[PDB]
């Protein structure tokens, strides 16, 4: 398969162009599940760097990794069978980057749940992904706008929501198959907003694209998981691996506020024959932002990013220093007491 790759504006006004590029990348989001956009150069060498980084620090000692963690925020290293998928552990190892904000930050001093400094292995990979992590910003915003002008919406429909956005990153490196086993990650759907994904030359990620006639999950919604579904069955899009572009799909919040216009895209990753190192971007609202059904006026259905947010890791990260302490010192409270 050979996917659809589309050049970005570097801003989106809502002309009548930008209309017509939105256009184009919801019908390849409902053909295919996925599109390329292209990187320029100085997109594409922030993406090398923070591969590198990431390489370097995967090869620190295990006692060394493990101590990058934090009991205020989840950011920091998640060791390979830590994470679980379909109640199968999963493969590997994870250094998750979000809202890097410092004690002196009036949230952390409030003591909201998530939020806190990354541990950081070294200053050269913290300004590595943060650089990264800017430009993937851009890029989500533009996707954002050009989305909402694509459906006849007002230009700032999801960006008033991603205003000083819970934007993270799962830094990824997979090990090399070295069993008859190869389901790195299994078949799942993101629960976020926007998803960007970039990988390096090796090769493994598999996305589902929408089926006529299959019927898809609300993954947001209890008893209603995608975790699973569809992993050994046809349609897969081998997404190979081709130099100068990010790919970009939909998450599960995508799916909610669009009511299934656009489908949250399930996503597997094999194990390769050498490891794989890539990096998986969630372009998200507000931590107090709450998502809403567009196109449903009457639905009183909200999905409160924070609460989300903060429900997922507690779950998937259950005995976590981060976990411990929320459940110490009540910082669910907080939750309440903002909404
Ligand atoms: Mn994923």
């Amino acid at each position: 398969t050979n996917l659809q790759t589309f050049e970005l504006p570097t801003e989106v006004t809502g002309c009548a162009a930008d209309i017509s590029l939105g256009r184009a990348l919801i019908q390849a989001w409902q053909k295919d599940g996925i599109f390329q956009i292209k990187t320029d150069s100085e997109q594409d060498r922030k993406t090398q760097e923070a591969m590198a980084a990431s390489k370097q620090f995967c090869k620190e000692p295990l006692t060394f990794k493990s101590s990058c963690v934090s009991d205020l925020t989840y950011s920091g290293y998640v060791a390979s069978g830590e994470e679980v998928t379909a109640g199968k552990p999963d493969f590997p190892e994870i250094f998750t980057v979000c809202k890097d904000l410092s004690v002196g930050d009036q949230r952390v001093k409030a003591g909201w749940p998530c939020h806190g400094p990354v541990p950081w292995p070294n200053n050269t990979y913290q300004k590595s992904m943060k650089t990264f992590m800017e430009e993937l910003g851009l890029a989500g915003e533009r996707l954002l706008k050009l989305t909402a002008l694509g459906f006849e919406l007002p230009i700032n429909t999801f960006t008033d929501l991603t205003r000083d956005g819970w934007h993270h990153m799962r830094v990824l490196r997979f090990p090399p198959q070295t069993s008859t086993l190869s389901r790195g990650i299994g078949a799942h759907t993101d629960y976020g907003l926007l998803v960007i994904a970039a990988q390096d030359d090796v090769g493994g990620l598999y996305i589902r694209p929408p089926v006529e006639g299959e019927k898809r999950n609300r993954n947001w919604l209890p008893g209603e998981s995608s975790a699973g579904m569809f992993e050994h069955d046809e349609p897969w899009t081998f997404v190979t691996p081709t130099p100068g572009v990010w790919t970009v799909f939909p998450g599960d919040i995508l799916q909610f506020m669009t009511g299934g216009q656009l489908l949250s895209t399930p996503h597997k990753v094999k194990l390769n024959t050498r490891e794989r190192f890539a990096c998986a971007y969630f372009h998200e609202p507000n931590f107090e932002a709450s998502a809403y059904p567009l196109f449903e006026p009457s639905a009183n259905e909200r999905i409160h990013y924070g609460e989300h947010f903060t429900n997922m890791f507690m779950r998937c990260y259950p005995d976590r220093i981060t976990t411990q302490r929320i459940n110490k010192e009540n910082r669910l409270a907080h939750l309440e007491d903002l909404k």
